[PDB]
Protein backbone atom coordinates (compact mmCIF):
# COMPACT_ATOMS: atom_id res chain seq x y z
CA UNK A 1 0.00 0.00 0.00
CA UNK A 2 0.91 3.63 -1.61
CA UNK A 3 0.17 7.11 0.04
CA UNK A 4 0.26 9.81 -2.64
CA UNK A 5 2.38 12.81 -0.95
CA UNK A 6 1.54 16.10 -2.96
CA UNK A 7 4.27 19.29 -3.33
CA UNK A 8 3.78 22.46 -5.02
CA UNK A 9 6.35 25.65 -5.14
CA UNK A 10 6.64 28.77 -7.39
CA UNK A 11 9.92 30.49 -8.38
CA UNK A 12 10.07 33.95 -9.85
CA UNK A 13 11.58 33.05 -13.28
CA UNK A 14 11.89 30.78 -16.10
CA UNK A 15 15.80 29.67 -15.49
CA UNK A 16 17.52 26.30 -14.41
CA UNK A 17 18.85 27.67 -11.50
CA UNK A 18 15.36 28.82 -9.66
CA UNK A 19 14.06 25.65 -10.93
CA UNK A 20 16.37 23.51 -9.68
CA UNK A 21 16.39 25.00 -6.55
CA UNK A 22 13.15 25.17 -5.51
CA UNK A 23 12.65 21.46 -6.30
CA UNK A 24 15.40 20.15 -4.33
CA UNK A 25 13.61 22.41 -1.28
CA UNK A 26 10.62 21.49 -2.14
CA UNK A 27 11.47 17.48 -2.34
CA UNK A 28 13.77 17.17 0.58
CA UNK A 29 10.95 19.36 2.89
CA UNK A 30 8.44 16.57 1.91
CA UNK A 31 10.40 14.01 2.82
CA UNK A 32 11.41 15.88 6.05
CA UNK A 33 7.45 16.77 6.61
CA UNK A 34 6.69 13.09 6.28
CA UNK A 35 9.18 11.32 8.59
CA UNK A 36 10.93 9.36 5.43
CA UNK A 37 14.30 7.61 6.11
CA UNK A 38 15.21 6.50 2.80
CA UNK A 39 14.47 7.32 -0.50
CA UNK A 40 13.82 3.23 -0.65
CA UNK A 41 10.21 4.66 0.84
CA UNK A 42 10.01 6.28 -2.38
CA UNK A 43 7.89 4.25 -5.24
CA UNK A 44 8.35 6.94 -7.98
CA UNK A 45 7.83 10.60 -7.95
CA UNK A 46 5.78 12.42 -10.82
CA UNK A 47 6.56 16.34 -11.10
CA UNK A 48 4.24 18.51 -13.41
CA UNK A 49 5.27 21.92 -14.25
CA UNK A 50 3.44 25.01 -15.66
CA UNK A 51 3.48 25.80 -19.49
CA UNK A 52 5.24 29.18 -18.49
CA UNK A 53 8.72 26.81 -17.16
CA UNK A 54 10.56 25.19 -19.64
CA UNK A 55 14.18 25.97 -18.72
CA UNK A 56 14.89 22.81 -16.75
CA UNK A 57 13.57 19.16 -16.02
CA UNK A 58 12.86 18.98 -12.47
CA UNK A 59 14.19 15.17 -12.49
CA UNK A 60 17.20 16.78 -12.74
CA UNK A 61 17.38 18.63 -10.00
CA UNK A 62 15.85 15.44 -7.94
CA UNK A 63 19.54 13.07 -9.18
CA UNK A 64 21.62 16.53 -7.98
CA UNK A 65 19.85 15.44 -4.33
CA UNK A 66 20.79 11.48 -5.36
CA UNK A 67 17.69 10.12 -7.01
CA UNK A 68 18.91 8.60 -9.57
CA UNK A 69 17.52 5.13 -7.95
CA UNK A 70 14.19 6.80 -7.34
CA UNK A 71 11.89 6.62 -10.72
CA UNK A 72 10.86 9.64 -11.99
CA UNK A 73 8.55 11.35 -14.51
CA UNK A 74 7.62 14.72 -16.07
CA UNK A 75 4.82 16.86 -17.71
CA UNK A 76 3.23 19.81 -18.26
CA UNK A 77 0.14 21.13 -15.95
CA UNK A 78 -3.30 22.42 -17.87
CA UNK A 79 -3.20 26.55 -17.89
CA UNK A 80 -5.91 27.42 -16.68
CA UNK A 81 -6.96 31.43 -17.20
CA UNK A 82 -6.16 33.35 -13.91
CA UNK A 83 -4.38 29.82 -12.62
CA UNK A 84 -0.96 30.47 -10.40
CA UNK A 85 1.93 31.21 -12.76
CA UNK A 86 5.41 29.40 -12.48
CA UNK A 87 4.65 26.11 -10.00
CA UNK A 88 6.29 23.18 -9.88
CA UNK A 89 4.08 20.55 -8.47
CA UNK A 90 5.20 17.40 -7.26
CA UNK A 91 3.09 13.82 -6.82
CA UNK A 92 5.67 11.03 -4.53
CA UNK A 93 4.53 7.80 -4.14
CA UNK A 94 5.23 6.40 -1.62
CA UNK A 95 5.30 2.72 0.28
CA UNK A 96 3.84 3.20 3.68
CA UNK A 97 1.08 2.03 6.31
CA UNK A 98 0.59 5.67 7.14
CA UNK A 99 -2.92 6.29 7.56
CA UNK A 100 -4.26 8.59 4.71
CA UNK A 101 -4.66 11.97 6.98
CA UNK A 102 -1.62 11.73 8.41
CA UNK A 103 0.43 12.36 5.40
CA UNK A 104 1.80 15.71 5.28
CA UNK A 105 1.16 18.00 2.00
CA UNK A 106 3.55 20.51 1.55
CA UNK A 107 3.00 23.63 -0.30
CA UNK A 108 5.37 26.32 -0.10
CA UNK A 109 5.72 29.96 -1.51
CA UNK A 110 3.31 31.46 -3.05
CA UNK A 111 1.71 27.84 -4.03
CA UNK A 112 0.34 28.10 -0.65
CA UNK A 113 -2.41 29.68 -2.30
CA UNK A 114 -3.35 26.73 -4.67
CA UNK A 115 -4.83 24.95 -1.07
CA UNK A 116 -6.03 27.28 1.50
CA UNK A 117 -7.27 23.97 3.12
CA UNK A 118 -4.17 23.20 4.37
CA UNK A 119 -2.96 26.36 6.55
CA UNK A 120 -4.75 25.54 9.73
CA UNK A 121 -5.44 27.63 12.83
CA UNK B 1 -0.20 -3.55 -3.55
CA UNK B 2 -2.45 -0.90 -6.33
CA UNK B 3 -4.72 -1.43 -8.77
CA UNK B 4 -5.36 1.12 -10.77
CA UNK B 5 -8.82 2.46 -12.12
CA UNK B 6 -9.16 4.24 -15.82
CA UNK B 7 -11.73 6.26 -16.60
CA UNK B 8 -12.89 8.79 -19.35
CA UNK B 9 -15.73 11.39 -19.98
CA UNK B 10 -16.32 13.70 -22.60
CA UNK B 11 -18.07 17.57 -22.13
CA UNK B 12 -19.33 19.54 -24.93
CA UNK B 13 -17.39 22.63 -24.37
CA UNK B 14 -14.85 24.31 -22.37
CA UNK B 15 -16.75 25.41 -19.58
CA UNK B 16 -15.88 25.01 -16.03
CA UNK B 17 -19.34 23.89 -15.26
CA UNK B 18 -19.20 21.59 -17.77
CA UNK B 19 -15.61 20.17 -17.04
CA UNK B 20 -16.57 20.36 -13.03
CA UNK B 21 -19.62 18.29 -13.86
CA UNK B 22 -18.08 15.56 -15.83
CA UNK B 23 -15.46 14.96 -13.69
CA UNK B 24 -17.63 14.36 -10.25
CA UNK B 25 -20.09 12.19 -12.24
CA UNK B 26 -16.89 10.12 -13.19
CA UNK B 27 -15.35 10.12 -9.83
CA UNK B 28 -18.36 8.47 -8.29
CA UNK B 29 -19.44 5.97 -11.23
CA UNK B 30 -15.36 4.71 -10.84
CA UNK B 31 -15.60 4.74 -6.81
CA UNK B 32 -19.22 2.83 -7.61
CA UNK B 33 -17.88 0.25 -9.94
CA UNK B 34 -15.78 -1.05 -7.92
CA UNK B 35 -17.28 -0.74 -4.60
CA UNK B 36 -14.78 1.29 -2.96
CA UNK B 37 -16.16 2.82 0.54
CA UNK B 38 -13.43 5.10 1.63
CA UNK B 39 -11.42 7.57 -0.29
CA UNK B 40 -8.68 6.70 2.51
CA UNK B 41 -8.28 3.37 0.07
CA UNK B 42 -6.92 5.68 -2.77
CA UNK B 43 -3.15 6.37 -2.64
CA UNK B 44 -3.62 9.16 -5.37
CA UNK B 45 -5.16 9.98 -8.85
CA UNK B 46 -3.76 11.08 -12.02
CA UNK B 47 -6.26 13.11 -14.65
CA UNK B 48 -5.52 14.33 -18.27
CA UNK B 49 -7.23 16.62 -20.39
CA UNK B 50 -6.97 17.31 -24.21
CA UNK B 51 -5.43 20.02 -25.24
CA UNK B 52 -8.79 22.26 -25.92
CA UNK B 53 -10.09 21.76 -21.99
CA UNK B 54 -8.20 24.63 -20.62
CA UNK B 55 -11.40 26.29 -18.26
CA UNK B 56 -11.16 24.38 -15.33
CA UNK B 57 -8.91 22.11 -13.24
CA UNK B 58 -10.21 18.43 -12.76
CA UNK B 59 -8.61 18.55 -9.13
CA UNK B 60 -10.95 21.60 -8.33
CA UNK B 61 -14.21 18.98 -9.53
CA UNK B 62 -12.51 16.14 -7.32
CA UNK B 63 -12.40 18.87 -4.21
CA UNK B 64 -15.89 19.99 -4.93
CA UNK B 65 -17.10 16.14 -3.73
CA UNK B 66 -14.21 16.15 -0.81
CA UNK B 67 -11.04 14.78 -2.13
CA UNK B 68 -9.08 17.23 -0.02
CA UNK B 69 -7.49 14.29 1.84
CA UNK B 70 -6.73 12.61 -1.91
CA UNK B 71 -3.32 13.82 -3.50
CA UNK B 72 -4.40 14.47 -6.76
CA UNK B 73 -2.13 15.94 -10.24
CA UNK B 74 -3.05 16.57 -13.36
CA UNK B 75 -1.31 17.00 -17.01
CA UNK B 76 -2.46 17.47 -20.52
CA UNK B 77 -2.99 14.44 -23.08
CA UNK B 78 -1.17 13.91 -26.45
CA UNK B 79 -3.03 15.75 -29.66
CA UNK B 80 -3.20 12.70 -31.58
CA UNK B 81 -4.75 13.74 -35.39
CA UNK B 82 -8.42 12.35 -35.28
CA UNK B 83 -8.46 11.64 -31.70
CA UNK B 84 -11.85 12.04 -29.61
CA UNK B 85 -11.83 15.96 -28.39
CA UNK B 86 -12.36 17.11 -25.17
CA UNK B 87 -11.63 14.00 -22.90
CA UNK B 88 -10.83 14.14 -19.26
CA UNK B 89 -9.19 11.01 -18.49
CA UNK B 90 -8.48 9.74 -14.43
CA UNK B 91 -6.58 7.42 -13.60
CA UNK B 92 -7.33 6.36 -10.05
CA UNK B 93 -4.51 4.03 -8.02
CA UNK B 94 -6.16 2.14 -5.42
CA UNK B 95 -4.94 0.18 -2.38
CA UNK B 96 -6.54 -3.35 -3.05
CA UNK B 97 -5.87 -7.01 -3.67
CA UNK B 98 -8.66 -6.91 -6.20
CA UNK B 99 -7.21 -9.13 -9.18
CA UNK B 100 -6.66 -7.13 -12.04
CA UNK B 101 -9.75 -8.87 -14.10
CA UNK B 102 -12.12 -7.69 -11.51
CA UNK B 103 -11.12 -3.98 -11.64
CA UNK B 104 -13.86 -2.49 -13.35
CA UNK B 105 -12.58 0.95 -15.66
CA UNK B 106 -15.73 2.85 -16.75
CA UNK B 107 -16.09 5.10 -20.05
CA UNK B 108 -18.26 7.31 -20.63
CA UNK B 109 -20.36 9.22 -23.01
CA UNK B 110 -18.58 9.55 -26.11
CA UNK B 111 -15.54 8.43 -24.30
CA UNK B 112 -16.90 4.93 -24.84
CA UNK B 113 -15.35 5.09 -28.27
CA UNK B 114 -12.03 4.56 -26.70
CA UNK B 115 -12.34 1.38 -25.85
CA UNK B 116 -14.62 -0.84 -27.70
CA UNK B 117 -13.17 -4.01 -26.03
CA UNK B 118 -15.04 -2.89 -22.76
CA UNK B 119 -18.53 -3.20 -24.19
CA UNK B 120 -19.93 -6.42 -23.58
CA UNK B 121 -22.36 -8.95 -25.23
CA UNK C 1 4.57 -1.89 -2.07
CA UNK C 2 5.25 -0.84 -5.74
CA UNK C 3 8.67 -0.23 -7.58
CA UNK C 4 8.29 1.94 -10.35
CA UNK C 5 10.58 1.00 -13.90
CA UNK C 6 11.66 3.60 -15.91
CA UNK C 7 12.46 3.42 -19.72
CA UNK C 8 12.53 5.45 -22.94
CA UNK C 9 13.32 5.47 -26.12
CA UNK C 10 14.25 7.26 -29.45
CA UNK C 11 12.37 7.83 -32.61
CA UNK C 12 13.74 8.89 -35.87
CA UNK C 13 10.23 10.24 -37.09
CA UNK C 14 7.02 11.23 -35.84
CA UNK C 15 4.73 8.54 -37.76
CA UNK C 16 2.53 5.85 -35.82
CA UNK C 17 4.65 3.01 -37.68
CA UNK C 18 7.24 4.24 -35.88
CA UNK C 19 5.92 5.07 -32.28
CA UNK C 20 4.04 1.98 -32.16
CA UNK C 21 6.53 -0.15 -32.74
CA UNK C 22 9.22 1.62 -30.35
CA UNK C 23 6.66 1.20 -27.56
CA UNK C 24 5.72 -2.28 -27.99
CA UNK C 25 10.08 -3.09 -27.82
CA UNK C 26 10.20 -0.76 -24.70
CA UNK C 27 7.86 -2.08 -23.44
CA UNK C 28 8.55 -6.05 -23.28
CA UNK C 29 12.21 -4.98 -22.70
CA UNK C 30 11.20 -3.97 -19.35
CA UNK C 31 9.17 -6.50 -18.52
CA UNK C 32 12.11 -9.09 -19.81
CA UNK C 33 15.23 -7.01 -17.59
CA UNK C 34 12.89 -7.20 -14.21
CA UNK C 35 12.09 -10.48 -14.64
CA UNK C 36 8.04 -10.12 -14.95
CA UNK C 37 6.00 -12.95 -15.31
CA UNK C 38 2.38 -11.31 -15.86
CA UNK C 39 0.72 -8.06 -16.35
CA UNK C 40 -1.15 -8.73 -13.48
CA UNK C 41 1.68 -7.60 -11.94
CA UNK C 42 1.70 -4.18 -13.27
CA UNK C 43 -0.19 -1.88 -11.06
CA UNK C 44 -0.08 0.62 -14.44
CA UNK C 45 1.97 1.94 -16.82
CA UNK C 46 2.14 6.20 -17.57
CA UNK C 47 3.51 7.32 -20.59
CA UNK C 48 4.89 10.80 -21.39
CA UNK C 49 5.77 12.09 -25.14
CA UNK C 50 7.87 14.72 -26.33
CA UNK C 51 6.38 17.78 -28.47
CA UNK C 52 7.59 16.61 -31.45
CA UNK C 53 5.48 13.48 -31.43
CA UNK C 54 1.67 13.83 -31.71
CA UNK C 55 1.16 11.03 -34.50
CA UNK C 56 0.26 8.06 -31.84
CA UNK C 57 -0.79 7.10 -28.25
CA UNK C 58 1.66 5.14 -26.71
CA UNK C 59 -1.45 3.17 -25.08
CA UNK C 60 -2.12 1.85 -28.28
CA UNK C 61 0.97 0.42 -28.78
CA UNK C 62 0.44 -1.19 -25.03
CA UNK C 63 -2.67 -2.75 -26.49
CA UNK C 64 -0.60 -4.22 -29.55
CA UNK C 65 0.81 -6.24 -27.03
CA UNK C 66 -2.49 -7.02 -25.33
CA UNK C 67 -2.18 -4.65 -22.38
CA UNK C 68 -6.22 -3.96 -22.68
CA UNK C 69 -6.11 -4.98 -18.63
CA UNK C 70 -3.30 -3.03 -17.50
CA UNK C 71 -4.80 0.63 -16.88
CA UNK C 72 -2.78 3.27 -18.61
CA UNK C 73 -2.27 6.98 -19.24
CA UNK C 74 -0.30 9.30 -21.33
CA UNK C 75 0.52 12.89 -20.88
CA UNK C 76 2.51 15.18 -22.54
CA UNK C 77 6.97 15.89 -21.39
CA UNK C 78 8.55 19.46 -20.87
CA UNK C 79 9.98 21.16 -24.03
CA UNK C 80 13.32 22.00 -22.23
CA UNK C 81 16.04 23.83 -24.93
CA UNK C 82 18.43 21.06 -25.75
CA UNK C 83 17.37 18.38 -25.22
CA UNK C 84 16.79 15.03 -26.96
CA UNK C 85 14.01 14.79 -29.58
CA UNK C 86 11.32 12.36 -30.35
CA UNK C 87 11.05 10.25 -26.95
CA UNK C 88 8.85 8.10 -25.28
CA UNK C 89 9.52 8.00 -21.88
CA UNK C 90 7.58 5.15 -19.85
CA UNK C 91 7.00 4.84 -16.02
CA UNK C 92 5.32 1.49 -14.89
CA UNK C 93 4.23 0.74 -11.44
CA UNK C 94 5.28 -2.69 -10.68
CA UNK C 95 3.55 -4.86 -7.44
CA UNK C 96 6.66 -6.31 -6.29
CA UNK C 97 8.89 -6.45 -2.91
CA UNK C 98 11.89 -5.93 -5.09
CA UNK C 99 14.46 -3.85 -3.57
CA UNK C 100 14.92 -0.48 -5.23
CA UNK C 101 18.68 -0.56 -6.43
CA UNK C 102 17.48 -4.44 -8.00
CA UNK C 103 15.16 -2.83 -10.16
CA UNK C 104 16.19 -2.30 -14.02
CA UNK C 105 15.52 1.14 -15.80
CA UNK C 106 15.78 0.30 -19.64
CA UNK C 107 16.83 3.09 -21.34
CA UNK C 108 17.29 2.29 -25.62
CA UNK C 109 18.42 3.64 -29.24
CA UNK C 110 19.42 7.41 -27.99
CA UNK C 111 17.94 7.63 -25.04
CA UNK C 112 20.95 6.24 -23.22
CA UNK C 113 22.32 9.62 -23.32
CA UNK C 114 19.51 10.50 -20.56
CA UNK C 115 21.22 8.31 -18.30
CA UNK C 116 24.53 8.24 -18.51
CA UNK C 117 25.01 6.95 -14.94
CA UNK C 118 22.91 3.65 -15.90
CA UNK C 119 25.97 2.75 -18.39
CA UNK C 120 28.25 0.71 -16.34
CA UNK C 121 31.77 -0.79 -16.26
CL1 LIG D 1 -1.46 17.89 5.36
CL1 LIG E 1 -13.61 -3.50 -16.91
CL1 LIG F 1 19.19 -0.11 -13.35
Amino acid sequence: MVRGIRGAITVEEDTPEAIHQATRELLLKMLEANGIQSYEELAAVIFTVTEDLTSAFPAEAARQIGMHRVPLLSAREVPVPGSLPRVIRVLALWNTDTPQDRVRHVYLREAVRLRPDLESA
